[PDB]
């Protein structure tokens, strides 16, 4: 009988409130979730790029800096993979749910006042736009300073962090979106290309799309 070690966490109260607003409100332009996840990947890639200038050894865990987009119709998932700096277990805990960082509170209050979802990434909470289209999100991540971990949440006020012994990452972050039944358009090649073109043209790392036959 194999094993993983897991810990359950409560979302910080304002993040939980924010996620509820995201999950339960109609917004047009839900398509921006992908721009936000790509931009998160870009930010993480910048960190390893500039850190590599003074310490090339940080690239031992993977030299190519790039982004992969992987839709899977049968799994009903859209996966975004990057070879950015990655997150430690403590990074996952501190940055993906237990602390209301940056513009978390400001943006929550803005949505409360009936604001658009569009500027979510400017407030430092772009990751949570995933829940515009996903019922469940899994984040696999590997940083040079720690082991590989899986972060997991279907919202409802909690998330888990566990050891992960699947396919090795090397270094970076994979975000797996389990799509809602009425959001399956984002599994289609044409739609992904449309939204990358409209919102992610200036991203300064190579993006590869894996088109299903
Ligand atoms: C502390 C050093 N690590 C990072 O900054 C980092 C960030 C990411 C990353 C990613 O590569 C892709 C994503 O979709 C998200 C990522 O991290 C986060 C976590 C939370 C937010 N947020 O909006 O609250 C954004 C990016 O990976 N490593």
């Amino acid at each position: 009988m194999e094993e993983e070690e897991v810990e359950t966490f409560a979302f910080q109260a304002e993040i939980a409130q924010l996620m509820s607003l995201i999950i339960n409100t109609f917004y047009s332009n839900k398509e921006i979730f992908l721009r936000e996840l790509i931009s998160n990947s870009s930010d993480a890639l910048d960190k390893i790029r500039y850190e590599s200038l003074t310490d090339p050894s940080k690239l031992d865990s993977g030299k190519e800096l790039h982004i992969n987009l992987i839709p899977n119709k049968q799994d009903r998932t859209l996966t975004i993979v990057d070879t950015g700096i990655g997150m430690t277990k403590a990074d996952l805990i501190n940055n993906l749910g237990t602390i209301a960082k940056s513009g978390t509170k400001a943006f929550m209050e803005a949505l409360q006042a009936g604001a658009d979802i569009s500027m979510i990434g400017q407030f430092g909470v772009g990751f949570y736009s995933a829940y515009l289209v996903a019922e469940k999100v899994t984040v696999i991540t590997k940083h040079n300073d720690d082991e590989q971990y899986a972060w997991e949440s279907s919202a409802g006020g909690s998330f888990t962090v566990r050891t992960d012994t699947g396919e090795p990452m090397g270094r970076g972050t994979k975000v797996i979106l389990h799509l809602k039944e009425d959001q399956t358009e984002y599994l289609e090649e044409r739609r992904i290309k449309e939204i990358v073109k409209k919102h992610s043209q200036f991203i300064g790392y190579p993006i590869t799309l894996f088109v299903e036959k």
